[PDB]
């Protein structure tokens, strides 16, 4: 059942509880409850989805931003960044899952091998990851010629049609400029190449969100409770550090309400809002904690460190002729190359967007226009490294969250963003794109040195709203890993974490789909062990 106000739940004990219901919050309650000798409650601190169409239909995402369904972080003061910078954070059922662009990729196999190999994380490869991507989707490529695919899973994959005669010419100019057309999705990494995306949408034009894809079809579910509109502001243990349960505050008068689980609790609230609820319930960096009052249960050092994200610049052209009035998601192709020889990932990835994108570049006094489109270069592997920290002991005040941009010691950051702005100029200069490619609008052709595209990338970037790796997974014996391999929370019972906030790196391309198959984990991994 769909509960929306408190009062009107008798019983507030379960099995498990997984707390937010986005990416991976929703699939790892609906994988839970497929087991009927099971309850589990999943609670969301937003709305219910359901007849939302700003939020179902996907080609009006753009809007969700810094609307009632956004949570809205600004960032702390960059060192070298972008201080206006906003993170936004979906507040609904499905969380970013019912607010992204839907763009729809298996990680590559070299990214997941890693996981294992490298950052400590016995048991997560490509081998564990495989299946589970195949399990989550029905993808529109599934057949005997491409066996990895999933034809049975709930989450929906298409193909972009590529109606776009801008995005045509744009994929035209890049073989020009030796990036060749590429198939996603294959299981073989793309390094360099380019196409419309795969996009995780229905038919009819509604996202596959974690939570049209999981749990509308299990709503009445006999032993599934949805609660919705409640904020968790604390999680409960036992005298023996077994966590019992969570403190939820209604939106009526702020009330804190009790519930209990008996088996497991699931952290699913993402990679800002999961650190921050684990340093309120006193799991954190000592020394942060007591400068907030806080009685520290357990010190782990790792809580709210290793922030990453794919930080993103934009290049803006006026278009020659008249864009497209009707897309899917308005930001329909990708394009990945390698800056550098022998390397096995993408290090540059660039979004094509049919649209102008001058969010942080009005304010500098760039030209703007309403016809045309926008290349964005996003930096697949940062070497930055940022925190995301409590402002105060109140669990209402946003937590201060501070990536740290650009900030890596080697300038790997910054190099890799300006041979991006270099590359798109490149391509979009092509023969192939001249009837297309009017002014370039922002940086403009006075930009030119190292020099001047640093200082406008460190004005104008934005995010591609890829924050990962807060509560990341490693080795059993690593204390800067608040997580062991199988998303316990070291040093406490019964709480495991599963959202974006587990991944030890980050991967080379969007995480959404990532996300979800980290649910899809969890739930085996806590079905396993019991
Ligand atoms: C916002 C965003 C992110 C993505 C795109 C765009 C924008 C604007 N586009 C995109 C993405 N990824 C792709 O692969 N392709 C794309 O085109 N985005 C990133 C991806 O969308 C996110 O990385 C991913 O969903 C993160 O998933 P998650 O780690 O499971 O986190 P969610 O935010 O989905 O779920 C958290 C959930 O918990 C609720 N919450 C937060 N705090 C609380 C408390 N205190 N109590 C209860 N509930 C809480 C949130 O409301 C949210 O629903």
């Amino acid at each position: 059942m769909h509960i929306d106000n408190i009062e009107n739940l008798s019983d507030r004990e379960f099995d498990y509880i997984v707390v937010g219901g986005g990416s991976a919050g929703a699939a790892v309650a609906a994988r839970l409850s497929e087991d009927p000798a099971v309850s589990v409650a999943l609670v969301e601190a937003g709305p219910d989805d359901r007849g939302v169409p700003e939020v179902l239909q996907l080609d009006r995402w753009m809007e969700l931003l810094e609307s009632g369904y956004d949570w809205d972080y600004p960032i702390e003061p960059q060192e070298n960044g972008n201080s206006f910078m906003r993170h936004a954070r979906a507040k609904v059922m499905g969380g970013c899952s019912s607010h992204n662009s839907c763009i729809a990729f298996w990680a590559p196999r070299e990214d997941l091998d890693e996981w294992e190999a490298k950052y400590g994380a016995t048991g997560w490869n490509a081998e564990a990851a495989w299946p589970l991507y195949k399990r989550l989707e029905t993808n529109e490529d599934a057949g005997p010629d491409a066996p990895h695919h999933g034809d049975s899973g709930p989450v929906h994959l298409m193909n972009v049609p590529p109606k776009d005669p801008t995005g045509v010419a744009l994929l035209d100019a890049c073989e020009q400029a030796g990036i060749p057309r590429a198939k996603f999705n294959t299981g073989t990494t793309v390094v360099n190449g380019a196409n419309f995306f795969q996009i995780n949408r229905r038919a009819d034009g509604t996202r596959s969100s974690s939570s049209v894809s999981y749990i509308h079809p299990i709503v009445e579910q006999e032993n599934f409770t949805l609660l919705t509109g409640l904020r968790a502001r604390q999680l409960v243990f036992d005298a023996d550090r077994r966590c019992t349960g969570v403190d939820i505050v209604d939106s009526a008068f702020g009330h804190t309400h009790r519930l209990t689980a008996r088996n497991e609790v699931v952290l699913s609230t993402g990679a800002i809002d999961t650190p921050k609820l684990l340093m309120l319930s006193g799991i954190g960096p000592a020394a942060h904690l007591a400068e907030h009052g806080i009685e520290v249960l357990v010190d782990s050092p790792g809580v709210g460190e290793h922030l990453q994200d794919h930080p993103e610049g934009v290049v803006q052209f006026e278009a020659k002729q008249p864009m497209v009035a009707e897309s899917t998601q308005w930001w329909e192709i990708g394009i990945f190359t390698p800056t550098e020889d022998g390397l096995d990932r993408p290090d540059l990835m660039m979004h094509y967007g049919s649209v102008p994108f001058d969010m942080n570049t009005l304010r500098h006094g760039y030209p703007t226009t309403e016809n045309g489109f926008s290349l964005t270069p996003n930096v697949t592997h940062a070497r930055s490294r940022g925190t995301v920290r409590l402002r105060s002991r109140d669990f209402r005040d946003k937590p201060m969250v501070d990536p740290r941009y650009f900030t890596d010691p080697e300038g790997h950051d910054m190099r890799v963003m300006v041979a991006g702005i270099r590359k798109a100029r490149e391509i979009a200069a092509q023969p192939a794109m001249a009837e297309w490619t009017g002014r370039e609008l922002s940086p403009g052709v006075e930009a030119q040195t190292d020099e001047e595209l640093q200082d406008y990338i460190r004005k104008t970037h934005n995010t591609a709203y890829h924050p990962v790796g807060t509560v990341r997974m490693g080795a059993v014996e690593d204390e800067m890993s608040p997580l062991d391999p199988e998303l316990r929370v070291k040093g406490v019972t019964g709480l495991r974490v599963a959202d974006a906030s587990v991944m030890p790196e980050h991967v080379t391309v969007n995480p959404n789909i990532t996300v979800m198959m980290i649910g899809e984990r969890c739930a085996d991994l806590i079905r396993s062990a019991r």
